[PDB]
């Protein structure tokens, strides 16, 4: 895959699974466009959002759907999307995987970035 | 103080310093409104944002500026800002701290929510 | 202080309040050897570790106790403390603020390292 | 695979490739015991470091070699190493994965504990 997400639950210590995961890419009139979206697979990842051809360049954001993935631990998180920008493809192919450690107040993420 | 935010530095173990924030509040027709803005002092810490009035009940994103701030690094980070989107308030005056530890290709936040 | 820790609990989004914390100091003979404790404030920070003159250099150890800070949640942490070793003040002094972002099974933590 | 490690350079938005990882389990004279090692693969991870049989329950430290490998950027880091403590296996196997997103001054570190 051109793009991948990768989402870990950092409070029960397992693969954030069948969560909905939303990719927009900024189009020319300043809006969020709709890419790909799905949700996470056993492992936690989301392959097969894009293709070489449709993964052009440009600014991508990754909504993944946290509003109520917290419910059973009784808390309401910080925002009900965890959010990642990126700018991509500047200079050849790169694939991506982005990569979030996620709680109800706090993430991690990591863009891994290859050629 | 209803809002602040800090800034760390994870490559050189610093807070970051002189750097542009710019929060936004999402707004009646769905597009970010500018909020507030500012620089971070040599604590890395920027505060006096908003008031307690103007801090109502919304989404707000923090955008802070990472553009050419590892130009001296010799690395082109992941994107020209790092963002975090948080859903304030609900019930009456909360405080909000957002902490940021950044790097290029990464980074952990926080949102720190009280009283 | 030469050293400070400050703890913040990622899952609740609050300073983790109340929560011991050990210091340790790698000795001669290559084991940890007590250096100071105590409990995060209302901030989250631990504050008045050490002085100047016993902030020597070394390798250092923080723990933070996490095991039942947990408990509440139902949940029964990856390791009962979150540990991170650093290496210390080798040119000029430097004071060292350890931040600690804790969830049961992860954490994020950043040394800040500046000179006086 | 019991216990899997995967390693993310997160200044540079790569996999952290051939870096050297020490896994220890805390002993009977309480010190670390060597217990396990290997070196990253081109993907950043660590397979086939020890078999179900002998990983029991204890306490177990991992310990990821970053000394040099931020020479290159002209950073010295925090510390010579990055280390995750983990307490393993209360119940049957477990399979656990350890991912570790490096900064030199900072790491955000996930335990997948799976069935
Ligand atoms: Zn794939
Ligand atoms: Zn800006
Ligand atoms: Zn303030
Ligand atoms: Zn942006
Ligand atoms: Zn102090
Ligand atoms: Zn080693
Ligand atoms: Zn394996
Ligand atoms: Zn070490």
């Amino acid at each position: 895959c051109p793009l991948m997400v990768k989402v870990l639950d950092a409070v029960r210590g397992s693969p954030a699974i069948n969560v909905a995961v939303h990719v927009f890419r900024k189009a020319a009139d300043d809006t969020w466009e709709p890419f790909a979206s799905g949700k996470t697979s056993e492992s936690g990842e989301l392959h097969g959002l894009t293709t070489e051809e449709e993964f052009v360049e440009g600014i991508y954001k990754v909504e993944i759907d946290t509003k109520s993935y917290w419910k059973a631990l009784g808390i309401s998180p910080m925002h009900e999307h965890a959010e990642v920008v990126f700018t991509a493809n500047d200079s050849g192919p790169r694939r991506y995987t982005i990569a979030a450690m996620l709680s109800p107040y706090s993430y991690s993420t990591t863009a891994v970035v290859t050629n």
